[PDB]
């Protein structure tokens, strides 16, 4: 799956059980999901701070799938004005910039 | 060539005959670059996804050059803490995600 960027590159990623849309971004390099709920433990995380850092929860070692590109990674939750796949779970699941 | 994403997909361009290094953002619909003169004329265009709009002069047509490959479009000039490569140009040199 090769994918233009004609159109915003949104996927469909598989996580939680449920699935959901998502924004392969390579400019962002952490994972935030809009309000999910995980299992087990997990450790605060500050991330932006561009006029404050929003506090979000860190959870490591998740299941996810994207693309039946089943992958496991660190995935921070909380609030996000959309769910949004970064740099981190695209090298686990093999993502490369082309041309 | 093929850019893993480990890191910062941080690529030179060389846009205005000077050298800048720039960041390969398929999470931006668009090309900010650090204020920089360019000839030409320009139109007004606001940004920013949130407190504010941000307003910035836009460009069209544009000579610049990514990896060595030298295309042409629309590049968006003013207020950014970093230069920001968006889709408009990946399209323009074809560049992709794949996994
Ligand atoms: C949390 C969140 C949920 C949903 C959607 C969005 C847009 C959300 O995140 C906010 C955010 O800054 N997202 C970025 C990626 C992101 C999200 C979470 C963790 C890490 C990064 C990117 O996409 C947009 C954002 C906008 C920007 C903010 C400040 C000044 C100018 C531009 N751009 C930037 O931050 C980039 C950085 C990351 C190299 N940026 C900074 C310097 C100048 N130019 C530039 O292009």
């Amino acid at each position: 799956p090769q994918i233009t960027l004609w159109q915003r590159p949104i996927v469909t990623i598989k996580i939680g059980g449920q699935l959901k849309e998502a924004l392969l971004n390579t400019g962002a390099d952490d994972t935030v999901l809009e309000e999910v709920n995980l299992p087990g433990r997990w450790k605060p995380k500050l991330i932006g701070g561009i006029g404050g850092f929003v506090k979000v929860r860190q959870y490591d070692q998740v299941p996810i799938e994207i693309c039946g590109h089943k992958v496991i990674g660190t995935v921070l939750v909380g609030p996000t004005p959309a769910n949004v796949i970064g740099r981190n779970l695209m090298t686990q699941i093999g993502c490369t910039l082309n041309f």
